[PDB]
């Protein structure tokens, strides 16, 4: 059946799957520029753009 | 007649069938291959293509 997946084989879809989650997260943060913001709520944070 | 036998030459008849079973049965096995039994009958062993 298509629509179906086998049970003994969870666990290595599972760990493939994750594998896959952290391989996708291998990453650095860049930085960008800012912006004050004078909303009544929040006066002078620099929240990023 | 076609469908008699004659009874005293019954000891010749079969020691020659033994013969012949003997001599069909000298051969070697071979290792042909094997695939892990993906179902849940069988407790993951290995079966013989």
């Amino acid at each position: 059946s298509v629509r179906g997946a086998n049970p003994l084989m969870f666990r290595a879809n599972v760990l493939h799957m994750l594998l896959e989650f952290v391989l996708d997260n291998l990453y650095l943060n860049r930085h960008t520029g800012f912006s004050q913001d004078h909303t009544p709520f929040t006066e002078g944070a620099n929240l990023r753009s």
